[PDB]
């Protein structure tokens, strides 16, 4: 019992850069200082921006802010805290059925609109900050409009599908892969999303 360990924090690392005309990635903290921050909960870092990079001490996948609530998934975060300027911060959603965890957004960050145009035209913003064009196939499915290998969407659960207006439309959740290229993606609708809250 006495040797028990705790499982770190999810620690925001980077931000998917979405602010003007150029989609790019940037890094907001080194390894060394994620492995650190992990342990204690505990992140002063300014944050910025709708879609984050997060790592634990064993993945990085990416997070996105809708309605005030950084959300992510389950299959990435577990039931982890994430790290905050005060210390570690307990989920306030948790959905291992939907894939899906949530946490208050932080201070800083900026939130995505949920999507109700309507349209099935849709944009997945993947962690090497690629826009990629998606057919809205169904409630929770799209394809990819140029099929990619499923390497260059690895990293990439949590992002954001937004609509051509820039609204959020779901958070990419997994890949449709046949014979190791991603012709389609799964993501989990904005709309439940909003139901989980
Ligand atoms: C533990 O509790 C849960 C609860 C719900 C759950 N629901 C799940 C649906 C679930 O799927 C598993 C995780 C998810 C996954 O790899 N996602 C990401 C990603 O990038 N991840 S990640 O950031 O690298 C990472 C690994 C976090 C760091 C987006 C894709 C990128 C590339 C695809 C690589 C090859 C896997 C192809 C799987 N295709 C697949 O299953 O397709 C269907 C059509 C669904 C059969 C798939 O995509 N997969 C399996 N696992 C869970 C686990
Ligand atoms: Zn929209």
């Amino acid at each position: 019992m006495a040797s028990m360990k705790k499982k770190g924090s999810v620690v925001i690392v980077g931000r998917i850069n979405l602010s003007g005309d150029t989609a790019y990635a940037q890094q907001t903290r080194g390894e060394e200082g994620c492995q650190e921050t992990s342990q204690t909960g505990r992140d002063k870092n300014q944050v910025e921006g709708e879609v984050q990079i997060v790592s634990t001490a064993t993945q990085t996948f990416l997070a996105t802010s809708i309605n005030g609530v950084l959300w992510t998934v389950y299959h990435g975060a577990g039931t982890r805290t994430i790290a905050s300027p005060k210390g570690p911060v307990t989920q306030m959603y948790t959905n291992v059925d939907k894939d899906l965890v949530g946490w208050q957004a932080p201070q800083g960050s900026r939130s995505l609109t949920p999507c109700t145009c309507g349209s099935s035209d849709l944009y997945l913003v993947t962690r090497h900050a690629d826009v990629i064009p998606v057919r809205r196939r169904g409630d929770s499915r799209g394809s990819l409009l140029s099929p990619r290998p499923i390497s260059y969407l690895k990293g990439s659960s949590g992002g954001p599908l937004l609509c051509p207006a820039g609204h959020a439309v779901g958070i990419f959740r997994a890949a449709v892969s046949t014979r190791g290229v991603a012709k389609a993606v799964a993501f989990i609708p904005v709309e439940s999303l909003e139901t989980t809250m």
